[PDB]
């Protein structure tokens, strides 16, 4: 009702009154805290349209003016005709850019307002949506250095006309069981993969094949495509002093693409809205290649290392760990793609809140995904206390279609 | 009401049941998450009914529920506190009641450990004086001569709270930080304001970097007393690099024996405001908290000038190197002088372990991810994964104001 976050590394204490606006529930109660797990009508629209657009008028500073109040009007009348409405582009543009503001799970807000925002409303196809795609794709990719983007494809109707990317990135590559009993490839997109091969992709069967897009239009059954190869910017990764490295045969994209989640503003439901920026390094050097169920190369760097992997109080996983992290971000500078290490990230976010707090009166944040997934407490954003709230417009999960989809 | 949890790197879902026991509250709602904040007199009325959960906590236990005995104790401990509004605990729940609140304690990754928690029952002290001999006798029982076994000693409960024991320190070991006009410190900063009072109160100050702090103790809410441990009874561990020779000269150094003193034990109701507990360390409380804090040692810009790594920009990782290398070197040296200590990887999986144990036993585990996931390498620690609950049990250790800013001076 009027909270404190403290600093411990600082001793700064700041004050958050931003969470008085918070809509949307936590998981949290009073007698539990589910602070740790991953996912926690006409009469209904209207209120949610009412709270969106006001502090839409009010963000341009014309709360209360006439322009105001016939927007309001005139949405009111749209939604009791047609039982829906549509955004103007402003608005558009203005809930897009907030829902990333209102991402309390990411590190990289300090950028928000700099969103590149393409309107895909007026697509009908499958293959519209693939050629909007690929012009985000080569628009965020831009020779490496990299721009944010969102592509917005129609809303939800009648929930029987979704458009969906069934990918969860635009860029991924393909996993594959063995008759070995191993994964070929990225073990995360086994499933995906197989839904793939079973709509008819013809599948490479190697380590890094760049998956095709399945694309749902107006509710149609999904359809595949292939991204052009010479769209995705792809970085081979070495060691600036181990020779050696280069020979592990890796590599990884240039390009993170979040294409799955659902995006809501005033009461709309936005299902196919593909979004990208650039990565933190320990993205791809931590979770993407050390993960127990990713890439899992940390015993084989170890190994070239030769470092004494007899017991764990050597370190020999944190100091081949490092390694990684150090080779991505080199391959990356060295090739000109856009990257940040979660030093620089983390420190750029403490600047971001502390405006936020000023300006905003808070930034909901969320400590177990804003805290790098390694050096933790080297970083500032580990001593910082932070407060996790649902402000709408907003990013939110949505169910696999696979898994909704009557064929 | 079943709760799951799930692990992304196994798939393993656990349910937790434990939760419908919880009691305390979290801090959140269900508008806001406080999974991240660090910090979140009784009438007979109140506390009968934590006396009689407890009891039939206890009585579970040890398969007597409902026994005469049982029934008896109930008895027993309802007339003690209407006629003394209070009660005394019998010599075993005073021991189940302390092993539960370590085994409750949803921030501690050494839980594996908590059945085998030896108890000092100090309910017997009545000075300053008195409680300086039990806290020797539990640092030297519990350093073991590098062999660390776990210990807690329990002074008396609050009664009035205007008779409270208290350990004025916050660990029984800790080193002297001072404050320079220069606006630089001298040892660890965490103490300097603990270092002020000890001062003020008549300690004569060696003024260096790795002085032993004295012991200030507080008993039946009287004014606190000063004691200095005897020095041979503080285990000490000078800090070397297997491979790199400067890392000796250096000068570091740190004492063996993790002891809290400034938590409150609650059990049945009951409020143990003095129960100093002390276990063994894990590496990454020294190597990555105590020397790597911007506000603590601080030194890895020294240790990373000295392997020379370009620290021209934070993208060389060169931060992340010396950090490794400063948590190889504390690990290293207890390994060599035969004092216990763990490293994060094996500290992880044991609680993972423990953790699995729990559910299958007792239908639950209250864990909080934010402290359980270590400061370095969270992500290759098989916590990581690992969706937990957080949730508060009775017993427990809970967080109490420091004493100066409450203590009311006699004189
Ligand atoms: C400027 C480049 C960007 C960087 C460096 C960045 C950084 C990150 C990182 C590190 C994570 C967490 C992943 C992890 O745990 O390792 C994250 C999550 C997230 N980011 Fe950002 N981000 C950027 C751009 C964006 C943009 C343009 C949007 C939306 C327009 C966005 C929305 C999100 C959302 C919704 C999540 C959480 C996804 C989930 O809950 O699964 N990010 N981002
Ligand atoms: C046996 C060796 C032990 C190890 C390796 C261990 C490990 C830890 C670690 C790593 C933390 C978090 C500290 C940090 O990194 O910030 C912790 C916190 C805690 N531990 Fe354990 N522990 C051990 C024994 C015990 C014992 C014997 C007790 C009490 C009987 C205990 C109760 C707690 C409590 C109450 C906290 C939270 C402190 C706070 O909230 O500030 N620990 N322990
Ligand atoms: C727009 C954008 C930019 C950027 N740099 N990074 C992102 C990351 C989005 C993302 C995508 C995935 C896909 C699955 C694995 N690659 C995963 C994550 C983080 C997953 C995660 C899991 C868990 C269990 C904890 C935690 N802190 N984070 C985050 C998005
Ligand atoms: C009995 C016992 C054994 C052991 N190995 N470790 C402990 C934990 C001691 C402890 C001591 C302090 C005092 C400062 C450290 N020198 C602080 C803490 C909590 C540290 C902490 C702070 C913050 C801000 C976040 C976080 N995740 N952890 C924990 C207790
Ligand atoms: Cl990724
Ligand atoms: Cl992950
Ligand atoms: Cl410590
Ligand atoms: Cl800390
Ligand atoms: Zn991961
Ligand atoms: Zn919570
Ligand atoms: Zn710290």
């Amino acid at each position: 009702r009027f909270l404190k976050v403290k600093n411990w590394e600082t001793d700064v204490v700041l004050t958050d009154t931003l969470h008085l606006k918070s809509t949307l529930e936590t998981g949290c109660t009073e007698h539990i805290c589910m602070g740790s797990i991953m996912l926690p009508t006409k009469d209904q629209l209207f209120p949610l349209a009412k709270e969106f657009l006001d502090q839409y008028y009010s963000s341009i500073k014309r709360f209360g003016s006439k322009a105001h109040m016939d927007r309001l009007e005139e949405v009111n009348k749209e939604i009791e005709s047609t039982s829906t409405y549509q955004l103007k582009d402003t608005e558009l543009i203005y809930g897009a850019k907030h829902a990333w503001r209102n991402a309390s799970r990411c590190v990289g807000r300090i950028q928000w307002s700099k969103l590149q925002v393409f309107d895909a409303r007026d697509c009908t196809t499958a293959h519209g949506m693939f050629n909007y795609i690929c012009n985000h794709v080569k628009y965020a990719t831009n020779k490496g250095n990299l721009r944010s983007a969102i592509t917005i494809f129609p809303q939800r109707t009648d929930g029987k006309h979704d458009f969906r990317v069934w990918n969860s990135q635009l860029i991924r590559y393909a996993g594959y069981k063995q008759p070995d009993g191993s994964t070929l490839g990225d073990p995360a997109n086994v499933q995906f993969t197989e839904i793939c091969i079973q709509q008819g992709w013809k599948a490479p069967r190697g380590r890094f094949d760049v998956l095709p897009l399945l694309l749902q239009a107006n509710g149609n059954d999904p359809e595949l495509f292939q991204i052009p190869p010479e769209l995705v910017l792809e970085v081979p990764i070495r060691h600036p002093k181990f020779d050696w490295f280069k020979d592990l045969g890796l590599k990884w994209y240039g390009l993170p693409a979040v294409s799955n989640m659902l995006l809501e503003i005033g009461g709309l439901e936005f299902s196919a809205c593909p979004f990208s920026g650039w990565y933190m390094g320990t993205e791809i050097g931590v979770r993407d290649y050390c993960d127990n169920s990713r890439y899992n190369i940390l015993e084989e760097v170890a190994k070239k290392m030769d470092l004494d992997m007899r017991k764990t109080s050597s370190l020999w996983k944190d100091q081949a760990l490092v390694e990684i992290n150090i080779a991505v971000l080199y391959s990356f500078q060295s090739d000109k793609v856009t990257i940040v290490d979660h030093h620089s990230a983390t420190e750029s976010f403490i600047k971001h809140m502390e405006n936020e707090y000023r300006c905003r009166g808070g930034c909901p944040a969320d400590w177990v995904w804003i805290v790098p997934p390694m050096s933790g407490s080297i970083t500032p954003v580990f001593h910082q206390e932070m407060l996790n709230y649902r402000l709408t417009p907003s990013f939110e999960y949505q169910p696999d279609p696979w898994n909704t989809h009557v064929w």
